[PDB]
């Protein structure tokens, strides 16, 4: 029935491990920089949330042959979760209760894009190769992952976009609830390149007016904001049944005590924002205990930042908790963003600390009334909470408390 | 607590509703064509599956913006098992009990590479477009049904390559299941274009020898068959809370009584065999009545053919139900063939007979364990199976049963 965090790993543009990822949110460390990639392929943005890290002799080469880079971000952070868990092979490979949920929001485009550019070459067939449909199918990242680490229970991963590796999360909590598993690795991973850049790009979702200084560019709630800033990289956290942590004398994070699903059901690339109510709303059904601090979506963009507020106030009215948006810091991973920001909330609940939202020149008056925590500041924290939306009116929000 | 079926669509190589399925069905009629597309584009397998219908104007202009052909394909289906299930506005729009999982295997390299291709050009982003995100997203089938047909709940999609519109329904029973929905449109959907097929072809996967003969291409079982014919279509059936169904006297095919989800967690792009004997025999957890037909995955491929039917052997030994492979016939939806062969025995459950298995102009000696019935048979069934399996060794078993 319930489910716990006993592990995590993460790889990302503030950090390739915890004890990094934990320095840059306390120290409110931006992972921006300025992409000649991006502007190279001919971009409005040219600003990234590129991961810091060579990975080349990292994974096994018959292994990484298969994967794309949303796979290698969510391979090695799968690997430092297990580490970080207390995991041994013995113990978590060949196990019919032991899974793996974890995708990306856009697989892998470059790749995608690499089969066809090669295809159409003098060479064709022989130019693509045997190992593109598994470095661009859409369950990458959970395909690569189980079949290494010989995971023998669920495989699979589930995709809504900015939101994936959210409900990732939310559905391993469900496995371990329905009885099916005893753990279950949870997250994603999502790869950097101008080839899916540019799409958002082209919608006009993406910063452009703070080339020149791209640790300023992501501003979530600055009345200046225009547009996220893309970025790559991974996380996992092991999810894992109650009573088989306690038994194994696992290191206890949090426990998943809330886990909202909705939908709006009204326009793509646009919240509605009441869809985001009932989610929270269903994330804290039950939570006998308040929302201490509330790691929000915050994309910096003009329409969503402000929409999710509006949300986030009708869910709790005058007793508003603490807020941060860690994007302006680590900018929008997509499909990963939901497990990495998972990860900085469970550091910021052991560590006992609310990382800043920076870049707040000019507080939007449409986040009025609210808590928006602009200084790192120490606070015990009990209960955490954080939201994920994406295209499609797709929203998740997890939940998060102390045992 | 118990979920049934109640309604389905399908747009398929064989059919563009479920009555032309039904008739093609019990002809053993192909729906596979040469494709000069596939031959143009440099490929050695030049045949198709094929949905035989102009999408065009079939779909709101304004809605259909968004959408790529796998999104197209899930939201006919849809329309069909909305009204299937005599289903009204208001009984499953603006809901939080109504919800949707589906998703596609490859999402849309096609969309993937226009975005790329558009972006290298004199034009750049204005050539690009701000519809590719959703297009190209790997959550596109479900972002696009959700959106337009004003889903509240559960909004996001399941991928597991060859498997994933078969763990949709799996996790539709699930949220059902958990009492978290009444019901949960489930499916997905697939584009077919020489971009994704190209990257099959290119690792040996695809049928060559059969191109000046169509038809015969896809031959699961036979001794000559060498690779699956790929294709593209869509499906979508309607789960609903057993009570929720009788209340509203709805019309139920028959009632999910078994979902098997395992990981083989040994080789990509090849079955374990053990894993898929793990997912049939968790799917029978419960069923104490025979099994008596088997929808087998059986792609016509020399490994996976045999692979599944010595896991089927193993299964139920001397007690081995009648089997036949509908792919010889309609071919490899990929991320669509789990939900369009649910729907295939859906429909043999209903009209009382087996579909055939065709093209075996000889038989594999492994396959001396017949009952593969390759000639359409009158039966009453009353619980029917049906495998599912992905690269990346993600498994998927349903088993339904009459009420
Ligand atoms: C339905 C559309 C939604 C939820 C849109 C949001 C707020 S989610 C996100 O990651 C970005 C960049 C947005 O603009
Ligand atoms: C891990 C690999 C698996 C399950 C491979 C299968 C049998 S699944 C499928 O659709 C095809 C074409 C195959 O070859």
């Amino acid at each position: 029935k319930r489910a716990v965090i006993t592990g995590l790993g993460i790889v990302s543009s503030i950090g390739n491990n915890q004890q990094e990822v934990l320095a840059s949110l306390r120290e409110g460390r931006s992972g921006i920089t300025f992409s000649q990639e991006l502007k190279d392929s001919g971009m409005r943005s040219h600003v990234w949330g590129n991961v810091k890290l060579d990975t080349t002799g990292l994974i096994d080469r018959k292994v990484v042959r298969f994967m794309s880079d949303a796979s290698i971000y969510a391979f090695l952070s799968m690997e430092q979760a297990i580490a970080d868990a207390g995991l041994s092979p013995e113990a978590y490979q060949n196990n019919p209760r032991v899974g793996l949920i974890a995708g990306s929001g856009g697989g892998s485009p470059r790749f995608q894009v690499f089969g066809a550019d090669a295809m159409r070459g003098p060479r064709g067939l022989k130019a693509v190769g045997p190992y593109v449909v598994t470095k661009a199918m859409a369950s990458g990242v959970s395909a690569c992952l189980a079949t290494p680490f010989k995971i023998h229970g669920v495989n699979y991963s589930i995709s809504s976009a900015c939101a994936t590796s959210a409900h990732c999360i939310g559905n391993a909590v469900e496995q371990i609830q329905l009885g099916k598993q005893d753990i279950v690795f949870a997250g994603g991973g999502e790869e950097l390149c101008w080839e899916m850049a540019c799409e958002f790009d082209a919608m006009g979702a993406l910063s452009t007016k703070y080339n020149d200084t791209p640790e300023k560019a992501s501003r979530t709630y600055d009345a200046h904001r225009d547009g996220f800033v893309i970025a790559g990289g991974g996380g996992m956290v092991v999810v894992e049944e109650l009573e088989h942590a306690l038994a194994r004398g696992a290191h206890i994070y949090a426990e998943i005590v809330g886990y909202g699903a909705t939908s709006d059901g009204a326009d793509m690339v646009a919240p509605s924002g009441e869809g985001a109510v009932r989610c929270m709303k269903m994330a804290m059904h039950g939570v006998d205990t308040p929302i201490d601090y509330l790691n929000s979506h915050g994309t910096s963009t003009p329409v969503g930042d402000v929409k999710e507020l509006a949300a986030i106030r009708e869910v709790f009215g005058d007793k508003s908790p603490a807020i941060s948006a860690t994007k302006a810091m680590t900018g929008h991973s997509l499909g990963a963003a939901g497990v990495q920001e998972a990860i900085y909330s469970l550091l910021m609940l052991e560590h006992g600390f609310i990382a800043p939202s920076i870049n707040i020149e000019e507080l939007d008056e449409q986040a009025a009334g609210l808590n928006i925590v602009t200084e790192t500041t120490d606070r015990e924290l009990t209960t955490v909470m954080s939201n994920s939306f994406g295209f499609g009116g797709t929203n998740a929000t997890l939940v998060m408390r102390k045992l």
